[PDB]
């Protein structure tokens, strides 16, 4: 069974971001997001990058890839 959110994570955060040394920014983080297992780390550096109001709306395809009870303390970390 697929997840669906990857296919949709691909076009948006080509869209939003458009930049390659960017994407790889973003992928880099969260494959060390992986084995370090950091949210809070993880949130800071997306801050940095992703700190854009317009990259924002970028986090939501963001929690599908993230753990289901890490998306909740993700919002509880996440700032408004």
């Amino acid at each position: 069974m697929d997840r669906k959110v990857a296919r949709e994570f691909r076009h948006k955060v080509d869209f939003l971001i458009e930049n390659d040394a960017e994407k790889d920014y973003l992928y880099d983080v969260l494959r060390m997001y992986h084995q370090t297992m950091d949210v809070a780390v993880l949130v800071g550096d997306l801050k940095l990058v992703i700190n854009e109001p317009s990259r924002l709306p970028l986090f939501d395809a963001i929690r599908p890839l993230i753990p289901l009870k890490h998306q909740v303390e993700y919002d509880q970390l996440t700032p408004r």
